[PDB]
């Protein structure tokens, strides 16, 4: 996360990390006791066996509760930026109480409306290209993006329906490398979408894109 602050004790509560051989990786929502949506292209293509989740920590090292992968679904029409979610079962299941909850997701046939506030969570980098990584969580508060302008942005056919976009024109605010997979909310801390995608990082007139839940909520109700 750039241009963020520090997360407290009992915000996102549904929120996991998510390490790959031992380092972090990306970020993930936790939906029920066994499954975690996060971006397809965190998972994607590698051996499942290199993660781990953990929860109910605002650390990614240590603390919570953690669990290995059973499996990994992509959804059917993943393509490079394009449909971006992935759902993952957990080995271990995990309980709901203390400071771990399950995300309440947006409705199918949603989509979030532009200018109103979002609020995005990692352990990604704090600049592009970042030498180190957070051990605590982060969170920083940015405005949806018209998918019009979004499209002026990176061209019509680079953002796609199943897409929105979210950041400040002037740049200093968004989702970093390390960030992918994890939670961006509305402000009725409902699900709205994970950090996918975007050119750079908190770049002006380069919004960061995001995989919409509301777009992809029947696949998600599917396997959940």
């Amino acid at each position: 996360i750039v241009g963020g602050t520090s997360a407290s004790a009992g915000d996102f509560p549904f929120i996991v990390s998510i390490s790959r051989n031992g380092g972090p990786w990306c970020g993930g929502s936790l939906l029920n006791a066994n499954t975690v949506l996060t971006a397809a292209h965190c998972v994607s293509g590698y051996a499942q066996s290199g993660f781990q989740i953990r929860a109910g920590s605002l650390s990614r090292t240590s603390g919570g509760i953690t669990s290995s992968l059973s499996s990994v679904r992509v959804h059917p029409s993943y393509s490079g930026n394009n449909n971006d979610l992935a759902i993952l079962k957990l080995s271990t299941s995990i309980p709901s109480g203390g400071n771990i909850g399950y995300a309440r997701l947006a409705a199918s046939g949603s989509d979030p409306v532009a200018g109103s506030s979002a609020t995005v969570a990692g352990w990604g980098a704090t600049s592009e290209g970042g030498s180190s990584t957070p051990v605590n969580l982060l969170k920083v508060t940015v405005p949806i993006v018209s998918r019009a302008t979004c499209r002026a942005q990176y061209g019509t056919s680079a953002i796609t329906n199943q897409m929105f976009c979210a950041g400040v024109s002037s740049g200093g605010k968004d989702s970093c490398q390390g960030d992918s997979g994890g939670p961006i909310v509305d402000s009725s801390n409902t699900l709205i979408g994970a950090v996918s995608w975007g050119n750079g990082c908190a770049r002006p007139n380069y919004s960061g894109v995001y995989a919409s839940v509301g777009a992809l909520r029947s696949f998600i109700d599917t396997y959940a």
